[PDB]
């Protein structure tokens, strides 16, 4: 019932957990519709031209956007992304990504996601439409 | 001819890629602002619905689009890029993702990334807005 | 029945064409799950830069998708749209629009709509999320 | 200061703007990088469903957007752009677009507007990419 809802609810954290865990990633900051995860850029993930390759930075946004929906039991999946690349991650940034419910219908959200660097500079910004 | 120097070109640059050859990514078809490069879904790559990840098929549609905007030599990465996820990737799945320019200006290109299966079914779309770095590739 | 379904898309039809009149738009080349119609810009379509303003572009675009939808009877509303300028649109060009159904599910489909002007360059790409 | 001389750019610009004036777009707040624009759903703009059409939505945002990436004094088009459609506008709905910048480069800018009706309902959600093409606005 109320008891299988607060069953996935607590397997949906358990899941994004476990990437955050295998990518890294830091909660900071965290409550209803929000959250703000840290992650550092290791030489492991840089691209040809050393700086972090998109998908580790795609990946850093899903997990903060995976974050701010279970902040309200909302377990949901991106539909569809947007992402603007403004400055690359440089090995040994600590990149950090909220990410903010804009819009919650019946059926689908819309998050946006910024991730910034240690000089509070904007690496990139997302906006995802979700699903759930 | 323009499709051997667009080889040439994901030639080296995939000798050196290793997040292409970490996640067993393939190039199989090369012209000027053209690229198709495969992939297969092992279990490390799905989440809790024993579905692929986004960030891998992102970085498939992302490789894809970086062969096809470097192929005709001048370095250039993605300023921008948009994404709709269709259908799931499941474990043992072919994903083959193909790239075309719509267009390429003196500096700055749009190109469209389509993701389809082995049953030939859209997996993903992705369109991508590059931007030339300045010389030659990596 | 089939009469109120067959009716339905007599209707979208009609509303289709009767936008298309107000914005002068014509169609060239119709089948199932595209569109090519055709535009000139007029003065009075100038912004101040005197090139055609991006919502003259996007009803253009919306058109050639609503004439897309309803080839196979398909009546939808964009739900998200995404679209790239390269070049603008002047007072004269004739510009091509191309819609083009990429996905079709059960509840939303996707589109691409490319503008293009009578030399054939590309003026504007759209890819577009539908609704039915 | 930067908001005076934000609101001389954007008095500058809307006295020629005839596309704002036809669609009865007032701007109501002016600060740089930061614009609002406030307009009614008049019948004339309405569909099939008695909805406020796309581009006339497009419009509001495009115009709070104009008006936004403007306002430093620096002549500004659209690159590219995604919008949201979240509700209908109905007639009579007052519609307000604000628009804020949340990057500006000496060359290129990205800028976030959303649409709000009177209940404080988002009607839709718009990210505008900016290019400056040289001198000062018109």
């Amino acid at each position: 019932s109320l008891s299988h809802k607060a069953w996935q609810n607590a397997h949906a954290m358990y899941e994004n957990d476990a990437c955050a865990k295998a990518l890294g990633i830091d909660i900071i900051s965290m409550d209803e519709g929000f959250a703000v995860v840290t992650m550092t850029v290791t030489a492991q993930m840089l691209n040809g031209h050393q700086s972090c390759h998109g998908g580790q930075l795609f990946s850093l946004a899903d997990t903060a956007f995976a974050y701010a929906c279970n902040s309200q039991g909302l377990a949901a999946v991106a539909s569809a992304c947007t992402i603007d690349f403004l400055r690359p991650g440089f090995a040994g940034d600590t990149l950090t990504a909220t990410a903010q419910v804009r819009h919650q219908g019946k059926q689908t959200g819309v998050y946006d996601i910024e991730i910034v660097n240690q000089q509070q500079k904007t690496v990139a910004l997302f906006r995802g439409k979700s699903h759930r």
